[PDB]
Parts: structure tokens; C-alpha cells; sequence
């Protein structure tokens, strides 16, 4: 599915991601912009044999289990198909565990080129959430 910009902020604020951790609305609504143009079904393999799934482009090596290696890391406790849902849920739950890894929403490569150092609040302007 492909969400809409205000359809996913009040999706994401439902889930508790407003200033969740410091970080404002706007930054995970531009995260999920830039990572997957707010498309749940969005992966990336890369050249690495790992994968990048769902709207905020979790990777598999620390954060899900593909099936590869059962028993192994998967910090998020979930399948990586749980990250390719319709329904944020997974995604959003494992992203919390992921920003409060050390590294803040750093963790997001797209987030950082294209989010940090701006006005985020764009990003929600005009939901009147």
C-alpha cells in the first residue's frame, strides 16, 4: 500500500511516533518519504545478500528474521514479511527499537540526506492532525 503524506503522520502519531525518543512527527513522515516514497511494499536487496523491507527500509541483518538464520540476531523479534504489511504496526515497533539503538534516526541513510538539518514540520503541514 501506498500511504498518503497526512494518511501516514496520523497513522504514525496512532502508533505513539510523535517526539517518540525527541523525534518529531515530521522526521519519521520524511523518513518514510525518502526511504520508500511511503510505500509498505518497498524492498531493497542489497549487494550484500541483505535486504531493506517495508516503509522505513529496516535491513535484515540485525532487525528481522528472513529465515536464514533463525536463532540469530532479529532484535525486532519479527519475520521480515511482518515489515512488508499494509499495517505499520511491525514496522513502527521495530523503528523504535531501531532509533533507540545509539544511533538515533542516523540509523536512516535517506533520513539523514535528505531530512536532517530541515523543517520537518512541513512534512505534517496542512494534517491538522
Amino acid at each position: 500500500k501506498v500511504f498518503g503524506r497526512c494518511e501516514l503522520a496520523a497513522a504514525m502519531k496512532r502508533h505513539g511516533l510523535d517526539n517518540y525518543r525527541g523525534y518529531s512527527l515530521g522526521n519519521w513522515v520524511c523518513a518514510a518519504k525518502f526511504e520508500s516514497n511511503f510505500n509498505t511494499q518497498a524492498t531493497n536487496r542489497n549487494t550484500d545478500g541483505s535486504t531493506d523491507y517495508g516503509i522505513l527500509q529496516i535491513n535484515s541483518r540485525w532487525w528481522c528474521n528472513d529465515g536464514r538464520t533463525p536463532g540469530s540476531r532479529n532484535l525486532c523479534n519479527i519475520p521480515c514479511s511482518a515489515l512488508l504489511s499494509s499495517d505499520i504496526t511491525a514496522s513502527v515497533n521495530c523503528a523504535k527499537k531501531i532509533v533507540s539503538d545509539g544511533n538515533g534516526m542516523n540509523a536512516w541513510v535517506a533520513w539523514r540526506n535528505r531530512c536532517k538539518g530541515t523543517d520537518v514540520q512541513a512534512w505534517i503541514r496542512g494534517c491538522r492532525l
